[PDB]
């Protein structure tokens, strides 16, 4: 009685243009942006740790958590400035979630980048959760001043290694990424509460599934709701050693999730041929492309 004909993208691309399937959730991580040039920082083997160095932090971890960037917040200031991209140039996975949108499918893309890729991609704040935040906007840290700052102030302060501090009041200038010891956006919960009463199709890419608070997402969805991974590694199964809502995609009893286990931005474009869209974002992928190329 699934709502699949069969566990593979051409099932999925069936019920995506069935009356059935009206709203898309997807959930992206770091691994939507790879291509893009952005490598994943939260990953060990990436070296952030090692990279730290001259930075007396009192533990590596010091760096990500809020109350040390507020007595000392010039670590943090000198590695974004290290890690800060050459470009921002959306993926082939980011424009496809811009067609969801263009065709009113998309309900939300929750996202554990902090990149803002997603926007620039043509997302708007209403269509997106940032599990994580983002550098898309920056505020004055002080509660009773609170001032908006974007990006390209931020940028500014970055390059020529200012510490920001408010025009107001003086106090620091933080991007509105989540630091350790900061709490979720209050929006997370909310959004989470209510989308998934509402969702038909589960799209997740380019993530592990393993930090919170996607950790726990993928078991919202309803039962009959389909759940796509395109991903390089299969994830989201239930650990053996701990003891449900886990991925089943190969069992005699799966029924509604799909592994298609590559690069995202070949399963995106791998989907997107199903559907009859291949032209549609090429044409704009390349387009966007081509105007962020052209800046001047
Ligand atoms: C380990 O996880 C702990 C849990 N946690 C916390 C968070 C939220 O993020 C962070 C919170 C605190 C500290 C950092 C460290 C970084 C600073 N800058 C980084 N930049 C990138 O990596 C490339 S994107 C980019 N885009 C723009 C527009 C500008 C720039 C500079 N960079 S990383 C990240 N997420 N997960
Ligand atoms: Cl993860
Ligand atoms: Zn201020």
């Amino acid at each position: 009685e699934r709502l699949l004909d069969e566990l593979t993208l051409e099932g999925v691309a069936r019920y995506m243009q069935s009356e059935r399937c009206r709203r898309v959730i997807c959930l992206v991580g770091a691994g939507i942006s790879t291509s893009a040039g952005i490598p994943d920082f939260r990953s060990p083997s990436t070296g952030l740790y090692d990279n730290l160095e001259k930075y007396h932090l009192p533990y590596p971890e010091a760096i990500f958590e809020i109350s040390y960037f507020k007595k000392h917040p010039e670590p943090f200031f000198a590695l974004a400035k290290e890690l800060y991209p050459g470009q921002f140039k959306p993926t082939i996975c980011h424009y496809f979630m811009r067609l969801l949108k263009d065709k009113g499918l998309l309900l939300r893309c929750y996202t554990q980048n902090i990149d803002t890729l997603e926007r620039i991609a043509g997302l708007e704040q209403e269509d997106l959760v940032e599990a994580h935040g983002t550098f898309y906007t920056s505020h004055c840290v002080s509660a009773s001043c609170r001032h908006e700052y974007p990006l390209s102030w931020m940028k500014e302060k970055i390059f020529s290694e200012v510490t920001p501090k408010c025009e107001d009041c003086q106090s620091l200038v933080k991007p509105d990424i989540v630091f350790f010891g900061e709490s979720l956006p209050a929006r997370f919960f909310s959004c989470m509460q209510s989308d998934f009463l509402k969702v038909d199709l589960l799209l997740v890419m380019g993530t592990s599934l393993q930090v919170q608070p996607f950790a726990s997402l993928i078991s919202k969805a309803p039962l009959s709701t389909p759940r796509l991974l395109i991903n390089k590694e299969k994830a989201g199964q239930s650990d053996p050693f701990l003891g449900g809502g886990g991925m089943d995609f190969d069992s005699k009893k799966a029924y509604r999730d799909v592994a298609w286990l590559g690069e995202c931005d070949q399963g995106c474009l791998a989907l997107a041929e199903l559907l009859g869209w291949k032209k549609e974002l090429e044409d704009l992928v390349r387009r966007e492309h081509a105007s962020i190329d052209a800046q001047s």
